[PDB]
């Protein structure tokens, strides 16, 4: 009935309870993040228009599918028609109530770590 069009970064580190990636080059493969590198990288990106309180639309779409390990060559860290509910708490309440060209917090979930981004 409602649903909302943003994109979102998937970060991971060894770490985790399952440090993998489904991808179709590397599937079950493991992949070599360390939990310093899985904030750095949701950091940096928020950082990465620092000097300047402007999020970009094409500015996150080009670190998401560089950060995102959400299937890059599946959904390329990028979301599409999503209703609430589809979501984790704190995920699709932030991601539908998020303000067009502006980052969500970094939320935290029990498979990673992840951020959201509104399209405008």
């Amino acid at each position: 009935p409602t649903e909302r069009h943003f994109y979102h970064v998937l970060v991971k580190h060894k770490d985790v309870r399952r440090p993998s990636s489904l991808a179709p080059r590397n599937k079950g493969e493991k992949i070599t993040r360390s939990r310093a590198d899985a904030i750095n990288l949701a950091q940096a990106i928020l950082a990465q228009h620092k000097e300047r309180k402007t999020w970009s639309l094409d500015e996150f779409v080009q670190v998401v599918r560089d950060f995102s390990e959400c299937g890059s060559a599946k959904r390329d860290g990028d979301l599409g028609m999503v209703e609430s509910g589809t979501y984790t708490e704190g995920f699709d309440t932030v991601a539908f109530s998020l303000k067009s060209g502006e980052v969500s917090a970094p939320v935290e979930t029990e498979l990673g770590v992840h951020l959201i981004y509104r399209v405008e």
